[PDB]
């Protein structure tokens, strides 16, 4: 009859026996090279021009563009739930404010600038991250500012980037991240900070790795996601430049990149941005019962904690804080 | 009137300029440092004990539980198309073949050994991949033959893993990748196919880095998630102990391990395997309409090759071997 | 007789003991001796006891003399940063699933060399009575 | 009964006796990677503009605030027993001679310049350093020229800095270990140094690396204790900025941190210095009989120099000039 064979073996070598340090539900707490806390999370805000808006996004998202007069509300639980930090995206709907050199985009009447002085008030115990592009607020649409009938006018993007840059700066905030990718403009945002006698109380957040694909809508300067060698000439570019920190997006699908910041970008706070795209994949999946969420949410996580960073830029964050917060 | 305000730059450093080397098209094909081909795409089949089966599974894929007889008809369309691999997957549904040791695994009348002599004859030119677990073969259904009422016995589980691993490759398979995660257990194959004068045409395909996440199924020796510095020492092991090349998986959540890999095992080939909780995501997402699937395929496995692996393990492998031929 | 510790006969009886708590329920076993290759032999008995993939070796890999203990055998010279490598090294080789280093504070550089050479092993820092008191 | 257990060993490896390279008392000076003498130690001085001062400071010390009229005998003794080196810190008491820009700080009539031409006279063998700080020469005693009713001024605070250290080399001292924190300062001093050509006589003591802790006294610029990553960047930019040597502080506190100093300055002397509050902690618990003061001075001393560091500025020095000269 068919009979199991068993071959004969060799005494067990005492190096291929790593079992025992990862046995005990507490030794993966203490296998983890970095354990995921609440002042990681950065909660993004998309502040809306119409101060009474609160409207919903969209693609799977539970997001919204909120307003100055909706805002003490939907952030003071967050904060209660112990919320330190919120990236700020303004979105002018009004009728007349987009154009050639995004002119509104430090306009003391913004909802960024207008939202900036909300929360140093408010609630002057968070810290303050603000997107620095003149993508939304550009007739065009375009990251920079434009030269006739083609591609970006390098130098005056810039000169005009670095404006806005400390202009919210002088505004209150604590940090601002260019999500532009146009070659040079950290060394012209530090140095303008430097003029502007800011650049020992901001917080330079670059965007040294943003990479292109269908996660951030579905279907410029934006690197190739199978460059890997220009990510890392591009993140040890930034860091030279004066960066403090550096952000790789997306996450989930950048996690060997984000592998590449840590060992390049060493001594600098890497931060790991959950796309838009992600996050409305991670729902999508957990309706069709192909993952719970939850259990996703976390693995997805710690993966960023154990790919390199120590910061994270995600739409879970309402949920991480009550979360963390349980034991058994 | 709220003027836009521009810094005072200086000129442009060469050093900051690396834009001119990801332009044009043909560019991003130029900074990959490794193009996607077909011989890479290696395709799982899940052999069942009932000659007439083709049974679809599910959770949101379009792959099956074929059987011998239905074998001819499945394989030869992809063939054409240029498939180089697959790695089997025996499913004995026998109401009476599973038990205390999996005796049934190496069975000469099973899915798997006659479906390594049906590949061998209509198809020469395959090359086979043996998945190596006692994991479907047990009455208990765990992956390795257990203790009283506790734990798997090492030694024992691992004197009978060895036994089949030889068993396929005296049969006609030419690769055996042992997905245990049992300790020692690459030492022991190894050991065996020398002593059965077959070491030197079987290559050995481990599963060193095989983490525990909501990806394989929905909700035994397996790896924590954040267990960064153990996934090393067990690649340094099985690498050491005579892996021929390395499996990484799940492979999108683990893609800053997959660089890991990639330092570590320098010189051995690794591969990346798209658990089919990723590939029932990436489906899932795209009827959705969060991302098309198509530009997420690429996308997702394209990070492989960029992360390190130039193989893959994937059910887009029918998709694939389409796709790569097309241009535009 | 009437002199130094009997290495073989002491690790012998040691990884006895180690054996013995696990098997008691322990989860993990910290073997405070420094008496050279004692931890080859404690995971080996682990092993022989089908004990090595529940317990945690975590082993006094760095374990230095002073004043820091109490007021006023086998164990490293303050001064020695060289021992204490080839002796961190050695029981990462020899088994080790985490390494301890004590005292801490006043061997915070030591801390840094097992952070480097045992960069795999979760590294464990132990305040002494004495840095306490 | 209980019997003993023992289990059942294999012959002891070569490679697990380490035990014959530190069994005799003198291989623990063999075993030593640098020896404690007394041209490494660095005594500190509290030089009073009350020419006659002598007045105890304390915490747990036995440092004073001497006056250029008893030098000479508190010298003395010290250098007789071969005291090579003194670092001076000026305290002046006069009722009129803070400020706005402490000026007072290179007064050529002052504590300081006033000591710094005594010691060049009355003993010429002893090399002096001079710690460069605007400190207690303000008003409000921060360190660094302010800006209105806020944060320190850099470039101004600096633009004086430089001024006085070059002020001091002018007067006669080998070295000027500035201790601000404020940045850039090295780059300017060492550019003040070579315009007034005192750059190849005197030797930028740089306190690269500077962190806040509770050991100065009870309870700006200055490093978090936690902040690792930026201690190797400020190590790594005084290097560059043309630092001679680095002072790590506190010490003993900080020994992993004067470890990334001797890998990444490594060409350059690395100083340890013994904080007060290092120095009356030892002293406080040496009182309280927890541990022996000389035996706890060399521990913690030779961490040092275990560590890292070939230079110590300790208030132990009076004492260690004594306990050097021992043997049995
Ligand atoms: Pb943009
Ligand atoms: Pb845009
Ligand atoms: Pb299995
Ligand atoms: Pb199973
Ligand atoms: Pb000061
Ligand atoms: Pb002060």
């Amino acid at each position: 009859m068919h009979t199991a064979e068993f071959l004969e073996t060799e005494p067990t070598e005492i190096s291929s026996v790593l079992a025992g340090g990862y046995n005990h539900p507490l030794l993966r707490q203490w296998q983890s090279e970095r354990q995921l806390t609440k002042n990681m999370l950065i909660f993004p805000l998309f502040i809306s021009d119409n101060p009474d808006d609160f409207t919903e996004i969209d693609s799977l998202p539970n997001i919204n563009r909120i307003g100055v007069n909706r805002l003490k509300d939907y952030l003071k639980p967050l904060v209660a739930k112990g919320l330190r930090s919120v990236i700020l995206f303004g979105v002018p709907l009004i009728p007349g404010t987009k154009d050639p050199v995004g002119t509104a985009a430090d306009d003391p009447a913004g909802p960024v600038i207008q939202g900036i002085k909300f929360i140093r008030e408010y609630f002057p115990e968070l810290y303050i991250i603000c997107d620095v592009c003149l993508c939304e607020y550009t007739s065009h649409g375009h990251c920079g500012v434009l030269y006739d009938d083609g591609t970006i006018n390098r130098e005056r993007s810039v000169s005009r980037l670095a404006a806005v840059a400390v202009n919210y700066a002088k505004a209150g905030a604590h940090c601002v991240a260019p999500s532009d990718m146009i070659d040079g403009r950290i060394r012209d945002i530090k140095r303008g900070l430097i003029n502007a006698n800011l650049a020992h109380k901001t917080f330079v957040l670059s965007y040294a790795a943003k990479f292109s694909g269908n996660l951030y809508g579905p279907f410029c300067y934006q690197l190739p996601p199978a460059g890997r060698g220009l990510a890392r000439r591009a993140l040890e570019r930034d860091m030279s430049e004066g960066a403090d920190g550096i952000i790789v997006k997306p996450s989930t699908f950048y996690l060997d990149i984000m592998r590449d910041a840590s060992e390049i970008c060493k001594d600098l706070p890497i931060c790991a941005y959950h796309v838009s795209g992600e996050y409305a994949m991670l729902h999508a999946a957990a309706e069709k019962g192909v993952v719970d969420l939850k259990t996703i949410a976390f693995e997805s996580h710690q993966g960023f904690l154990r790919a390199g960073a120590r910061l994270i830029i995600t739409y879970l964050a309402p949920e991480f804080l009550d979360w963390l917060d349980e034991e058994n």
